[PDB]
């Protein structure tokens, strides 16, 4: 029988699914959540051998260990040990679309273990084995004997070993098939691995046992009174003396208790459930669970005799909370949610898809440190500890079924097929059975990117019927099917419609009010953070805040799915698709995080943290109004710091504690403003600070900030008239200027400033030429490659117009002498195939002070694609330690990604001005800059800029950061104007009309001087 | 102080170029000790007889955003026709220019003034590259209006019938203009993308006798 090729067989002899057990035998250990003797982890050094196909596996592996087998760590993906390649594929299957068959070359992992078991486990009780995650299907042997079969890579498989166990040495044998009929429901946009990648364990239950328990909490109108209902189910021999007690703890205090005999109410004509009982505990004035305040109670479920003997106990965390959709709103505890969320894949750059507590906690802190409150299990149920961490630190969780059929044509070919409903239903139902007791799970998701079929309809209704306490969502088939309670599109832009046939992605604002529509909107994915991205993020959050039925979204996504590779000198580097010999591959598309794989943030993270603040600020005269957006908590851990500065120079500051109620306003009056002496701009800043450490943040955490322009004093005083005069020395080839030890050389053929001098030290390498192009970002490229060109792409537009290779064709180069200065006047035109793309007109001016005032005016042919940048570049000779700039930062910012940045004097090392995206591009831009010191140099004006050892050439030519090499001296780009980075999605132009450079005529002036 | 602000000369110089003459001026507008505007211009007069005017304005961030950034003068001439290659034929402004079309437009002088019963700024036309009036021609990228009434007369007059045509012709050429609003007419209604908030502004004009 080929079960890995049959969707009518998803398991054999697999025991039923259930909430997480521990079979505690001591109620205090249960209550306190301490370890239980009755649950052994079998994680450790296992034996493993790899095979090309299940048919190549010898029959001697079932009885004895293969000598050629290696001793490896479990849990793990055998790819991370390098037995075969990991495959990154986005949409297209890693196998031939041939339901139900998989390839006859099917990578097969033969795991096994020799173990020892307690005498009392052999004496009595049920001993089961629990593989938390096996990817993708497997057969199980114990002591040579066949036990059962399992599918679905992201939920636990459990089998009874009691009848298989022997005295002394026992032997497991787990045959892991990488591909199965199960692979057809597991087509997520991620790395394709396999193995026993989650916990393996042994649970020892009494024969008369708790087999299930359900914890429900309903409320009255003000949540001042709550009932806790606990349905308890058992297996084994019922006896008149058995009892169940459900107790509820808050700290070290019982709050209420329920004790009763098995025997449920009459259900139907035939009676009730004799093997069940339902306990009701009344709880007055309960502490409610929210992400804002993760108030947890503890529930202990004791199976015991009326005479007072405990048989076993199971337990969970309880958060009193109600989630309903009323009058078009997602309410939590009767308050409307604002989902500040992100999609999170289970990923590690060393371990693949194996998860650990240290990583999770790192992820959970960071997210909450960067103003996130919700997360989507994109796109499968997670390692079980995740929900517990979420319950305790406080995050709203979308628990998502392990069904994805992105590769089907059309996407619903399987989800509309009733032959596939059983395989689908297992994947949905078994998530609930497992996860229904976690307070942190607020929404059930029916899977991802699988179109819309009757199967989705069928399972939605199953969930509604089985768990009325939670809304069900699903993006498939239009994001507003009969199969979702929430309009939950992916990448639906804010203002712009995208009227795709059958599945249009409307503008979110317009979507809400489509005729007859009432449901709320929360994007299941938005703001593709791929490479230099998240441009246009502030536009979402403004709309989220204005429209009450817009209730947020989950960013795509948390972490970069890069995997560590090592080089010839044994040095690590981050690798993406096709870097493993895997093909077809979707290259750098596995990498869309706000953080790098090692959990270093991309600079897009600070934008998100800023936009997702919980306090809103207004300024009206000298009056700051602070608004809390919190639904539940007061600001019991906040003080507002305020700061006024005249162009980076502190003028005054202070502290006022925030005592803001949830959704209230504090009016903080600033003292009589100290009116400044000199000339510049006053900028107000406010940072909100948490003085006390929490479980999620250090003492001093800055949770919110905002700046404002106050009074500006325009500079009027004339230059202190110097008594030096710059001398023009005109030759045949170069207009040359002197002034003391300063020397300027303008070339007559090129028409550009070719070299500067300080004494005998030349200042340049590459001349100060114009630039109208950038090394393309992932958003610029999109889906386009050399073999299939996407003609629509921003980059392919610039390539096909000539933007990238067009050459300066000097129209004029003159040099008149001024009274107190020297004045050079250039003109250039850039051409390609007889078309004039850009005319550039400049006027350099050098006075007796050393200051060189460059004035630039550019013309842009209205019918060429709008250019990426309008500015200048030169390769400076000196290599420096510091960069110093008055303007936005300190971090990298772009026209549509600069809200998070702050105007001030910033001093960073040169390498912080370079952003090491795994796919190299335009990076380290800092906008709205007025002054820029590096070495002895200084550029004043109103511009944006980037300064690195990498040319735009090297960046656009190299595909991996690790293969870049510092160049001689330092490349400087100085931009009058830069186009948006975009990123509403990464497969179509997404730079908004107001951040495209479209004016036609552009002006900007620079001042260059040695300090 | 926008209506009573007095230009105070900071700089006025001239330079003898190889094939042109260059006027360089700088100004600062003040009121109660606070600089409202600054305007650094170059006036370039070369052998073609063409005068190249370039204006680089600075608006103080904390001052309310001005209604226009541009130039005005009273012309000695009074002519019969106005001819222009810009948006037209009728009155149009930055936030009310969609009905207008870009083409060659020739109208009598009186059709360049809109007889609004309460008199105000009027008759402007936007995105003009070329404008002719008698001997004169201006080029660049600007908005303009033209009439026998000064801006001064218009605001000081309560009804149109009380307007007297002044001597010569009044020209207001702007590089930038604030939109007009009208969502209501009892509170600021000019959208943000039509307010002049940039802080630094640039427009340039060529004046010559055709
Ligand atoms: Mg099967
Ligand atoms: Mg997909
Ligand atoms: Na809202
Ligand atoms: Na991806």
């Amino acid at each position: 029988r080929r079960d890995w090729e049959n969707p009518g067989v998803t398991q054999l002899n697999r025991l039923a699914a259930h909430p997480p057990f521990a079979s505690w035998r001591n109620s205090e250990e249960a209550r306190t959540d301490r370890p239980s003797q009755q649950l052994r982890s079998l994680n450790g050094e296992w034996r493993f051998a790899w095979f090309p196909a299940p048919e190549a596996v010898p029959e001697s592996w079932l009885e004895c260990d293969l000598p050629e087998a290696d001793t490896v760590v479990v849990p793990s993906n055998w790819q991370m040990h390098g037995y075969d390649a990991p495959i990154y594929t986005n949409v297209t299957y890693p196998i031939t679309v041939n339901p139900p068959f998989v390839p006859t070359e099917n990578p097969t992992g033969c795991y096994s273990l020799t173990f020892n078991v307690d005498e009392s486990w052999l004496q009595e009780g049920q001993t089961r084995i629990i593989f938390d995650g096996v990817n993708s299907a497997f057969h199980l042997w114990c002591n040579g004997r066949w036990v059962g079969y399992g599918q679905d890579s992201r939920l636990p498989s459990e089998f009874d070993l009691s009848a298989f166990l022997r005295a002394g040495e026992n032997r497991l044998a787990v045959m892991v098939l990488r591909w199965s009929d199960g692979s057809y429901l597991e087509d997520q946009d991620m790395w394709r691995m396999s193995g026993i990648f989650r916990d393996v364990s042994l649970l020892h239950k009494p024969t008369t046992q708790i087999s299930d328990f359900h914890v429900a909490t309903r409320f009255n109108d003000d949540f001042s009174r709550a009932v806790l209902e606990a349905e308890v189910q058992m297996c084994g021999e019922l006896r008149d003396y058995l009892r169940v007690t459900v107790s509820l703890w808050q700290g070290e205090t019982q709050v209420a208790s329920g004790t009763a005999p098995f025997g449920g109410e009459i259900i139907d004509e035939r009676g009730g459930y004799a093997d069940r009982v339902t306990l009701r505990l009344n709880v007055e004035n309960p502490k409610l669970w929210s992400a804002e305040i993760p108030n947890l109670y503890r529930a202990v479920v004791e199976l015991h005799t009326a005479d007072g003997t405990l048989i076993e106990a199971e337990a969970c965390d309880v958060g009193f909370r109600e989630v309903r959709i009323e009058n078009g709103l997602l309410l939590l505890n009767g308050k409307p949610l604002l989902i500040r969320g992100v999609n999170r894949h289970e990923h590690h750059p060393l371990h693949g898809q194996v998860m650990d507590e240290q990583t999770m906690v790192q992820d959970i802190l960071l997210m909450k440190q960067n103003n996130f409150n919700a997360v989507r299990c994109s796109h499968y149920p997670n390692h079980p500890l995740w929900y517990t961490l979420c319950d305790r630190y406080g995050l709203y969780v979308v628990d998502e079924a392990n069904i994805e059929t992105h590769g089907m044509v059309p996407m619903n070919r399987l989800t509309d097929d009733p032959r596939w409903l059983p395989a689908m239903s297992e994947r949905v139902t078994r998530m609930v059975q497992r996860d229904r007791n976690h307070p942190s799970v607020i929404i059930w998701s029916l899977g991802d990117e699988s179109g819309h079929g009757a199967n989705h309809d069928a399972l939605y209704r199953w969930i509604k019927s089985v768990d009325p306490s939670r809304p069900v969502q699903y993006e498939g088939g239009g994001a507003d099917t009969t199969a979702t309670d929430i309009i939950c599109p992916m990448y639906a832009r804010v203002d712009e419609d995208q009227p795709f046939p059958a599945v249009p992605k409307w503008s979110i604002k317009k979507w809400l009010s489509l005729p007859g529509e009432t449901r709320p909107l929360i994007l299941c994915e938005y703001a593709h953070a791929m490479g230099n991205s998240l441009g246009g993020f502030a536009k979402y959050w403004q709309a989220f805040r204005q429209y009450p039925r817009l209730q947020g979204g989950f960013v795509w996504d948390w972490v970069d799915q890069s995997l560590i590779k090592y080089d010839e000198n044994g040095n690590p580097w981050s690798a993406y698709g096709g870097d493993f010999g895997d093909t077809p591959n979707d290259r750098q598309f596995c990498m869309n995080g706000l953080v790098f794989a090692d959990r270093t943030p991309h600079p897009a993270l600070t934008e998100a943290k800023h936009q997702q603040q919980f306090f809103q600020f207004r300024l009206s005269g000298q009056t700051i109004e602070v608004t809390s957006e919190y639904l539940f908590r007061h600001s019991d851990n906040e003080l507002l710091h305020w700061m006024v500065a005249l162009d980076g120079k502190p003028l005054a500051s202070g502290e006022v504690p925030l005592d803001v109620a949830p959704q209230g306003k504090q009016l903080i009056e600033l003292p009589e403003l100290p009116q400044p002496e000199s000339a510049g701009q006053l900028w107000l800043t406010v940072r909100v600070v948490q003085p006390n450490a929490t479980a999620w943040s250090e003492a001093g955490h800055i949770s919110a900030w905002q700046q404002w322009r106050l009074a500006e004093n325009l500079s009027v005083t004339l230059p202190a008239a110097s008594h030096a005069i710059p001398h023009l020395t005109t030759s045949e080839m170069d207009f040359c200027i002197e002034l003391g030890n300063k020397r300027w050389q303008f070339n007559r053929q090129s028409g550009f400033l070719s070299q500067m001098w300080i004494g005998d030290k030349k200042q340049l390498l590459t001349p100060l030429r114009d630039q109208f192009t950038r090394a393309p970002l992932d958003n610029d490229i999109g889906v386009s490659e050399a073999t299939r060109i996407d003609p629509n792409a921003w980059v392919e537009r610039w390539k096909a117009a000539g933007h990238y290779q067009a050459e300066a064709a000097l129209l004029q180069c003159t040099a008149d002498t001024l009274a107190d200065a020297v004045l050079i006047t250039t003109a250039h035109a850039w051409q390609h195939q007889g078309k004039t793309l850009f005319i550039s007109r400049k006027t350099y001016r050098i006075d007796g002070s050393g200051q060189m005032a460059i004035t630039v005016d550019v013309e842009v042919a209205s019918d060429t694609p709008h250019p990426a940048r309008i500015g200048l570049n030169c390769q400076l000779a000196q290599v420096a330690e510091r960069v110093n700039w008055l303007g936005l930062g300190p971090q990298e910012n772009y026209p549509d990604r600069l809200t998070a940045a702050c105007f001030d004097r910033w001093d960073l090392p040169l390498s912080d001005m370079y952003t090491p995206y795994v796919f190299p591009s335009e990076n380290g831009l800092r906008c709205g800059t007025r002054e820029l010191n590096y070495g002895p140099h200084q550029w004043r004006g109103d511009f944006q800029f980037n300064i690195s050892r990498y040319s735009q050439q090297q960046l656009m030519e190299t595909s991996h950061r690790h293969l870049l090499h510092a160049e001689e001296g330092t490349w400087l780009n100085i931009d009058g104007f830069h186009m948006g980075i975009g990123g509403d999605d990464s497969w179509s132009p997404s730079v908004s009309a107001e951040f495209q450079l479209s004016a036609g005529r552009y002006h900007y002036q620079l001042v260059w001087c040695q300090k």
